């Protein structure tokens, strides 16, 4: 141990030692024990002395006071701020409890009457608890914010968040966050409490403060709450804020008529929308919003309008970008040999030495402007995504990636071998067919990303990329275990002996090509029929066979079967989730000419200057 | 039949013919069909005689009195201590049925008033009914150890058990296995009623005798009831037990503070923990033991802070310890062939015959340094579990390969082929490839050993170990009696012709050899096309090709389908059983200069020597 860094987490066993020392505090000084219960009697005498210690502190900075709230004796607090009146004006002074006062406390235990006496000791509420054991994290249990009100609507105590509204509560204050009550009320575990949590707070702001003026407020990152259950995925709230979102027009027996606002859920301006915020996210929960009346609808109105006809045509303009990029690829100037064959014997079998500038004909040049279309459009490439990158982050890139698919690296990772087919063809360079052999299969692997505009092939694509990260990589770390034990196993045993006959493998690095081979069954097997092998081979041939052919290959194939009856559920609204990430894009980058908004505006139906949609449907 | 040893088990019938003679015994004499009934008109008549046998005895030795106490008669039982007032002081004297007097059988009637008259004839409940029908084994369907309380402790009678401690009854008697009562509570099939049986016996000890004052007492060999509630998978009373184990601190709403003791769980010293005790069993149910409270948390915080780390390092250094013996292994001497190519024609192909002691050059010192390191290496290999099987017995040590994978044994048998490749060639043997060949392949083979310590790879290893110990090895024992016969059918097919045209076989061993090939089709197939085949020949191999590759491949391959949906629930904390074994076994060879205990030690916090743990948690 000489070079540990970022590799211990001691402040959790730190603040671990904070509770035990903290209860030798109490264990060791008297009237703490008498804070610890009732113990009035003797609390009588407490009291009573000439130096009882009324502002003393605990190792994380207790009072009496304090204990008592935590210990709830109501009782015995009674005592407590008869001689001691300043002794409610304190809060909690510890690096983790910071903040905290006893009127806090008393709303943790969340059914008292000591409250009234509390407040009726002017105990103010405008207290900020913001110690390190308040902030949301993987951490904490809770996240309460900083004010009483605001731990009280945690609580769901009507009797005392109503008894905390009329003693001059802001219902308005933020955290640190930026965050206010209403925030805290969403990303609560319980969400059947809220609710009422929630109606019954917005019936006391009725207040001429028209800027945002109770719940249209974001925080410091920007985030409003009816936007914020869309991001911490409130299935169940987010049918009830849609309520009064939601207008109504006429009804028909069984039939009705709806109407919704829509004007935070579309892409109005360059602000974050809701749909942009549904995709960035690793939340899984958050998904499943998309199931909704308001949502879906939009959704499937304006691809089925807009961007099958816009992603086809974008997807047939890929498919002519790499035929012609196939017809100039295998039409490459090639001479014969010119060095005679002159140093290996029988280990060359190359006889051409490609060509060099010497290009002019007329044929080369149908050529010349078919490789000078792929040049140019692989430069579109690099200005659509480059600019991308300059802004939208590093890991925040790579946050797209595993929810969409990683075929945005891959697609500059086409162009970025293109630049190198024209340098050195320029430069006359020696290997002409390495730069080209990725940048031929990498740009037919971009086609299945536009496999995605079809239900028949779309969602057949995403357990691809379930397995490619999921589980052929678990087979790959145990394969390379097998097959580099057997090829060195193998490499000794024909090692004292000839390769003119059987030359499956005579040097290591083909050895382990060909037993790579040997694992897939895609060769055909070693056999002479002329000679007897060594008496080893015959042993280790077939147990190499039996463990990787009949067992481990086999294997491999049963345990992918395990998979699509448990991810065949999920996987319709990952499709669904192609659609609506495929959306977003589409419509951001394409301009104002093309795209007509979706819904109805207002501006000549008496409605404001906001956009509209319905939906009419059978109640039944 | 001359030569029969251990494999008759005639006791148990044996036993069946002591059931009917006792019948028997019953129905000859005719005051034990009185007995065997009330028939008390005839039982005044029975006792008003001259030689009633009094003291006789059954079969197994009864008395009237026991037959009595097995038909329940409390009339007829009433008559029998008037004139026979010794008859009380007389237990069973069998074999089977050593000890046992009718107080005994009474309380097994478990709904008695007789019970009360039989304390009043100063029955003593010192007795000790040990007969070979009361000790445990896969035999008798109880256990009730050798006390008339013990016997009432697993019948749940609160009535009489009080009755049974207010007559001088001491509680913490124990049998000849040195268990006492509250072993055999743990030991009982209705895990519901133990516990108000447990909670009530609790009450009645108070006693000055602090030596293991009630129930920290071990057995013969050495364990203790806390403990053996681990052993025997106690679900519900390991949580019971706990709560007394179990000291809190304060609570927040829905969130407490705890302390849990742990003082038998952690390996302290030498000691038989809990731990090493959970992994050293068959028993399938006591596995689920790790998901609870105070268990996993322990697992779950030292493996993360130290295990990974250690386990990882360990994992590296053993993957160097194979590269460099790969290293040497690839670069044996060679020289080239002498024997002048002499005895066979066209039937060898090998022409080095390998090199000698003649070696000292400036390239072989490198090797020389490099497999010197790796026979070094493998000595201390067996410096580390040689010295385990001295005192971890044979059976002992077997019992931990299926639990944990059977790599213990592989491990040493790495290293034992590499004694011999230093000794061949010390002495300049002739064959050197065949000890390196399971050599090499054998050492690669245990980097799945450390396949262990990752989520994504790990499971996926045990069910390798289920199919080679399972469906594989069924296989094999059919697989084999395919290819044994159609290799010889196709031996005789071919022997009538010449081999230098389909020398797939040419001869019997071969041709096993080729068979086996064609079972997993990993090679071509015979195929001549100039001359026609034998008649028979179309029809075997077209035969062969459907029930084997068509029927008995696609077969294998679908029955291990059938496995992994009914073994994917359970697998899990196999991969937890994983982490605990390599836990328990990283921990107590390490040192203590390394590995920091885990927990909280007292001797600072007024909480004795011991060593605390916590956890905080939503109630919710
Ligand atoms: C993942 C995993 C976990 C535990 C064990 C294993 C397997 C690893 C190597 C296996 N052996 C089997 C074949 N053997 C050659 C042989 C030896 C004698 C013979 O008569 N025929 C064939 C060489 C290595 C054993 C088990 C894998
Ligand atoms: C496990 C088990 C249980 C019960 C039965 C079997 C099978 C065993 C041998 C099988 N036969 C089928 C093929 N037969 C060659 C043949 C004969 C005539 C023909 O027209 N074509 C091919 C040779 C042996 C029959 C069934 C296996
Ligand atoms: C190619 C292949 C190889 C191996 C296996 C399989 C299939 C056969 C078993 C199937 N599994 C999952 C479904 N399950 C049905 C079921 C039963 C009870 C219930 O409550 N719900 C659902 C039955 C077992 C799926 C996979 C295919």
């Amino acid at each position: 141990f000489c070079r540990w860094f970022q590799r211990r987490e001691s402040w959790a066993q730190s603040r671990d030692e904070q509770n035990l020392l903290q209860q030798k505090r109490i264990w060791e000084s008297p009237l703490l024990l008498a804070a610890k219960d009732n113990d009035v009697q003797a609390l009588n005498k407490l009291l009573k002395y000439e130096d009882c210690k009324v502002h003393q502190r605990g190792a994380m900075g207790e009072t009496a006071l304090h204990i008592a709230a935590l210990y709830d004796n109501l009782e015995a607090a009674m005592v407590l701020m008869e001689a001691a009146p300043e002794l409610v004006f304190e809060p909690m002074t510890s690096e983790l409890y910071e903040g905290q006062t006893a009127l806090h406390i008393a709303v943790v235990n969340q059914n008292m009457n000591l409250v009234r006496a509390l407040l009726a000791r002017r105990a103010s509420v405008s207290a900020r608890a913001t110690g390190t054991a308040f902030r949301r994290s993987p951490c904490n249990l809770i996240y309460f914010g900083e004010h009483p009100l605001s731990f009280a609507a945690c609580v769901n105590s009507e009797e005392i968040v109503r008894l905390l509204i009329e003693h001059g509560a802001d219902i308005r204050a933020q955290d640190s966050l930026g965050n206010t009550v209403l925030h805290i009320l969403i990303l609560q575990p319980n969400k059947t409490f809220a609710c009422q949590m929630y109606n019954l707070l917005l019936s006391y702001d009725r207040h001429g403060d028209h800027l945002q003026p109770l719940d249209l407020v974001p925080n410091h990152q920007g985030l409003t709450p009816f936007k914020l259950a869309g991001v911490e995925g409130n299935t169940v709230m987010f049918q009830h804020l849609m309520q009064k979102r939601k207008h109504t027009q006429w009804t028909y027996g069984p039939l009705t008529s709806t109407l919704y606002d829509l004007t935070e859920i579309d892409s109005s301006g360059d602000e974050q929308s809701l749909l942009e915020l549904i995709i960035t996210t690793k939340k899984r929960e958050a998904r499943q919003i998309l199931d909704q009346t308001p949502v879906k609808e939009l959704v499937s109105l304006k691809w089925k309008r807009y961007g099958r006809p816009y992603f086809c045509m974008l997807g047939a303009i890929y498919l002519l970008y790499i035929i012609c990029f196939t017809m100039c690829c295998i039409y490459r100037p090639l001479k014969p040999r010119t060095n005679n064959r002159t140093s290996p014997r029988d280990n060359t079998l190359l006889q051409q030495k490609l060509l060099q500038e010497a290009y002019m004909t007329p044929k080369d040049d149908i050529r010349l402007v078919g490789e000078l279309v792929t040049v140019i459009g692989a430069i579109i490439i690099l200005l659509v995504e480059v600019p991308d990158i300059f802004r939208m982050g590093v890991t925040r890139f790579f946050g797209q990636t595993i929810l969409g698919g990683p075929f945005h690296v891959l697609i500059i990772t086409y162009a970025f071998m293109v630049l190198v087919t024209m340098v050195m063809r320029l430069i006359s360079a020696s290997g002409e067919v390495v730069p080209m052999s990725f940048a031929l299969v990498l740009g037919w692997c971009n086609v299945m990303y536009f496999a995605r505009g079809f239900q028949m092939l779309g969602p057949f694509t995403i357990m691809i990329q379930k397995m490619i990260f999921g589980d052929l990589m678990r087979f790959c770390w145990l394969m390379a275990v097998v097959i580099l034990g057997f090829a060195s196993a193998f490499y000794i045993i024909f090692q004292t002996e000839d390769p003119e006959e059987l030359g499956h493998f005579y040097d290591y690095p083909m050895a382990l090509f060909s037993t790579f081979e040997l694992f897939l069954t895609i060769i055909d097997g070693p056999a002479n029929y002329n000679v007897d092998l060594p008496f080893m081979y015959s042993i280790t041939y077939a147990a190499f066979a039996i463990i990787a052919t009949l067992l481990m290959l086999n294997l491999l194939i049963a345990m992918m079967g395990d998979t699509h009856w448990r991810v065949a559920h999920e996987r319709d609204e990952l499709w669904r989730a192609q659609i609506v990430a495929t959306t977003v894009m589409l419509e951001r980058k394409l301009p104002r000419c093309l795209w007509p908004r979706s819904g109805i505006c207002g501006r000549e139906y008496g409605l404001g200057d906001r956009w509209f949609l319905r939906v009419e449907d059978r109640q039944d």
